């Protein structure tokens, strides 16, 4: 690993759009950082879902949502610490008001084994090679790299984003 | 096109799931069927994510949704009018009774261009080659094509299914 | 890892060809595969010599022997759920099919260290930008990498081979 | 070449471990030696594989079978005569006493051309730069060279021997 | 890992001149090489610091201190068993007399977060794509990367050598 | 330059915990201040490297050495003359306190170009936007740039220094 843990409480105010929905699902989370890279480890946990009523499983919607919440979490401490080259120049305060509407899923890759328990359930993810990119629109696109386990369990997605402000 | 429209309340059957949580999306839907394909077109709106405060954009949580609503949906009346041939055998009261449980996404592919207003659009999709596949699981497999529009915007999707119980 | 088992049955299928000479050394075996990728991982015992009287040590022709296996193995479920990109459009026939005439190794590089334990003894495999070449011999060409351990003891190659038949 | 042949029987006696399982495949061989270098050349046959169904060709575990075949054998005579330096204080006896348990395979090194003809071949062998190696284990170091040919088709290889009794 | 122990009093020898001045840190350690690549792990405590008072913590300058042991000592069982082909030329006695004078820091880059504790810590190391720079002067420039642990603590760094004489 | 001359015997008390050890390189050195920077210059001479037995030239472990030497005499009048706004309230005594366990090196960057002579050398020191940070520890954080030269030669550095008392 090489990963430091990040504090609940950077991680309540970055993932309170979920909190404040009770659709919060990562308990807590480690990251490490580099000039341009992110990985980070978390623990998750499913109460119910909010937008259906009751699958008994881990569906595609919550890996999406866990995936969010992670990478929300994981950048947080990297921002803030300014490890990220491409990114100083934001406080955390600039990347808490840019996280709704600034960041951006392009495109995205699923796989799923095992049917994950939704209950106890953890992450692996890196993103790797961040580079900006300037024209009708001037973004930071973030190639990513998630895994998920659990009873075994396994899902995994290779999804590309984009951040609109920076740097 | 050639496809014959879906009475609502079997969509409103369909997707109570969705609705007793406020999450319906699809406002209506046309679909036409054989042996072995569906295709079906719906029109969308969002009021508000039950899942994150408030983006102001589509997301990819969203996309998902509405492939479900509308992938459950187009295939309600195919069952019924009994015209699809490795289902014959499902009434549909089995099928309401499998989709929480039984249905499920493999694997996705995603890609996004002009974000989609979440207030008014739409999808065509095409699912076809649709195989069963006994083993340690028996499933019928079900290969999904989906694109959206809308203002300019689209997304679109290959996304493979798993559907549970069968014939 | 992140890899799932390879059910017995299949492997029994696919190592026939050894089995029928009491030359199956591998006991088991766990994969996981992506697009242009596959990992696994193996547990083996050599109960006797085919081709020598008894060395009482591991030798380079039980090495190979065993990678020919694994590798064998690995792909069996990949080709099946129909995981490798490049292989879509072979059933799991087509691959028993093309075994023991179609696949080669082209070139290869051994290492040894601490004589490993004939007896029980595990290696690990990756396999990774897999691309079809095209000529006077169509192959897919695959370059893979094994380490070998159990006692200490350790074994590894660089291995290159080429399946003749394809896509 | 410069060589002269070595007798059958005594071949047939070094070789006895790979024929009483019916796995010789070297039927006659010529050597020559000197202080420190052996240049020996073989002419081969295969029946069948003893390990697996029948591929119709020529594998990679054939190739090390008989370069260690013609490796065991090109030594016979040079030591019988004394010819190799660093090995003068074994008789023949010690050599097929040490056969087994005693020459090993460090690493190696292999190529793969136009298929060989496994029913009529030839490989041509050269070790030089003997040197003994004082240590935790004490062994003669033997880097050797072999090209095979038969009707076209070749394979090579660098490979280098421990072997571990001495002197 | 997949990494054998080295031989302490290999390790003496190498590190002599810190050990000589009561500043060896290094306790043991393992490495793995390749043609073109060392990874090395071992285990450190700081008696005392030779050059300041007392810290009570561990310093930038004992990182270095303990990345040029490990780098030291890894290379030389590689050197020794001829791993290192770049290298290939050079004995272990060659080494040893080049350790002082011909190789050098040419840039570096530390990260430090929780202190280490100086007593019991431990670092990884890998060194990858050597490749030699004739010239004004001809080196090995080497491409490394550390990372320390041990309470938790962690340190780490990319650091660039020059090696100034070889092959 | 801009810069008054610093008083050895500040810079004797500051830099004791070397010379204790022999280890003091600094022979003297020049300062300015203002509210929020500081610039040093200082020349050097290394007699013996405490540490290793003789490399004959400059290492890195010098430079860092020299850097904190000029570092720490460089903020001894500032902080004496109270020129630092954020150091207001530390008399020198508090800052002799706070030199070993107090004062760290974050992160750090080093370049090396001709080697430095060890004997006659020295240094341009300009430490930057000083600013407290308060949190689980609360440090001054302090981003230094540093340049070596002497015979050409020249060395240099951006490291990141936090010092954990204050205000
Ligand atoms: C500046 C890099 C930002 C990385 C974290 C952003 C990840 C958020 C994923 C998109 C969430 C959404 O679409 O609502
Ligand atoms: C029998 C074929 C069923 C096709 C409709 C199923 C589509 C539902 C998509 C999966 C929804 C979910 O994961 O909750
Ligand atoms: C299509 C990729 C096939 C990968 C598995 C083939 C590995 C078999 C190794 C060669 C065995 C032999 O030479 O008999
Ligand atoms: C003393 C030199 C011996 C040279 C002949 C030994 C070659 C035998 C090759 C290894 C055979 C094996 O691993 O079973
Ligand atoms: C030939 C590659 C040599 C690798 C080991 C050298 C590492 C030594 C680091 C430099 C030590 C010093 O500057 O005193
Ligand atoms: C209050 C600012 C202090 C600036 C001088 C501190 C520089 C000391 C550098 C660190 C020395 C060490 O790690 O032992």
């Amino acid at each position: 690993s090489g990963t430091v843990p990040i504090a609940e409480e950077l991680l309540a105010r970055v993932l309170e759009p979920y909190s404040c929905k009770g659709c919060r699902y990562l308990i807590d989370a480690q990251y490490s950082a580099t000039e341009d890279s992110v990985l980070a480890y978390g623990n998750f946990t499913i109460g119910e879902s909010a937008y259906i009523r009751s699958t008994g499983h881990f569906n595609a919607v919550e890996l999406i949502l866990c995936f969010n919440q992670l990478a929300y979490s994981a950048f947080a401490p990297a921002v803030l610490n300014e490890e990220i080259r491409v990114l100083r120049g934001w406080s955390i305060d600039d990347y808490c008001q840019h996280q709704l509407s600034s960041m951006l899923i392009r495109k995205a890759s699923s796989r799923f084994r095992k049917p994950l328990n939704p209950q106890k359930f953890s992450a692996r993810l890196l993103c790797r090679d961040l580079q900006v990119i300037e024209r009708t629109w001037r973004y930071l696109k973030v190639p990513c790299v998630i895994e998920f386990w659990d009873n075994g369990g396994a899902a995994s997605g290779e999804i590309e984003l984009a951040a609109l402000n920076i740097p």
